[PDB]
RNA sequence: AACCCUAACCCU
């Protein structure tokens, strides 16, 4: 019954490129409030991965503010 | 209207759908989103879930309870 | 349902 998951979001290159943010001060603040560990994959590549892995619960605030940012 | 993509190990496929695809079936009737699991017994699979915001939180809240089951 | 469990569960 593990606490800690690891879900992996399939992305497309612009759609990463709001994610991030200016300078990664997105995903920065992404990182700070959710408190999951998120990765993104690197390269610009223009089908790209990212990787929530946390309790829960971070994986589920990663996931709205990700989700809050396709739509903004 | 939203479609996020999935990336998947096809151990986890396996309880996503359920004996049957029952519980599968019971993620498309609650959420209200599109759901679709891409095909094979590929050990890698992509869930597709695409609707309104909250039947993409409710589907992705179901998926991340039988994850942790 | 059943002496009916686990492990694998394959839907649209």
């Amino acid at each position: 019954k593990n606490v800690t998951l690891t879900i992996r979001l399939l992305m497309h290159g612009k759609e990463v490129g709001s994610i991030i943010g200016k300078k990664g001060e997105s995903v920065k603040k992404m990182r700070e409030e959710s408190g999951a560990r998120i990765n993104i994959s690197e390269g610009n590549c223009p089908e790209r991965i990212i990787t929530l892995a946390g309790p829960t619960n971070a994986i589920f605030k990663a996931f709205a503010m990700i989700i809050d940012k396709l739509e903004e």
